[PDB]
């Protein structure tokens, strides 16, 4: 049993199955429209999204890390920010793509 | 030369060189004692730390993602939490190791 953070979503084991329903609560992810949720790393523009995901070294190097204990369990918390390069020729498209998936679930029928 | 989020710290390119000095401010990292800062992914217990880092799929599946536009540019924000396995026989050691590195910088120059 690989832990949740090591899972990879695909068409046969999708974002909802691996990582739960999209939503606004603290423990929920909010990222992905219906196409990305159904397809995971098979999504047509997945590489353009993954360019922004951190390496293990960067995850622990760039982030503010903490530990919290709640009734549900013991949690390693993380927060940070990643600058988009507005000198990148593909900047405008990167922004459009990220905004299409952030909080997409709010307009799901 | 690589974007910050794709860098890999090592003895040749250490945590300070790759990710900046440890400290408390936003986008500043707070994780690592003197030994980890110097060695990065060559640190003896690096695998026991990296087991908690997310895959690219998990990062975008589990996290709360946002986009903050400020005078310095456009920033992709992330926040989330990784649950430790309370039934793992090494749970107690995992807690000790993470706590050893969180805010370690407060105790040395
Ligand atoms: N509702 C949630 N369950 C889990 C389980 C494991 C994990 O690492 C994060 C979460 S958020």
């Amino acid at each position: 049993k690989k832990p949740r953070q090591k899972r990879t979503a695909t068409k046969a084991y999708n974002v909802t199955q691996a990582f739960g329903r999209r939503g606004p609560e603290q423990t929920q992810g909010n990222f992905g429209d219906q196409e990305l949720i159904r397809q995971g790393t098979d999504y047509k523009h997945w590489p353009q999204i993954a360019q922004f995901a951190p390496s293990a070294s960067a995850f622990f190097g760039m982030s503010r890390i903490g530990m919290e204990v709640t009734p549900s369990g013991t949690w390693l918390t993380y927060t940070g920010a990643i600058k988009l390069d507005d000198k990148d020729p593909n900047f405008k498209d990167q922004v459009i793509l990220l905004n299409k998936h952030i909080d997409a679930y709010k307009t799901f029928p």
